[PDB]
């Protein structure tokens, strides 16, 4: 219900390492990664290019594991 993820708050691209300004959270469906673990994605890559307002799921972040 009022679970947050984590949301693309600018395009990031191909194999870009995520920065904190890169990243906004919000209720969003489906739910993909929590909001809480903006933290730790913080200088890990996406394997894809991700679309401003995309939802980041576990499977375009190498190295994530929950």
């Amino acid at each position: 219900a009022n679970q947050a993820s984590v949301v693309a708050n600018q395009l990031i691209p191909i194999n870009t390492a995520l920065a904190l300004v890169m990243m906004r959270s919000e209720v969003v469906t489906p739910v993909g990664i929590p909001a809480e673990d903006i933290p730790r994605l913080v200088s890990m890559q996406v394997n894809r290019a991700v679309p401003l307002g995309t939802t980041l799921m576990p499977d375009m972040v190498k190295g994530y594991a929950a």
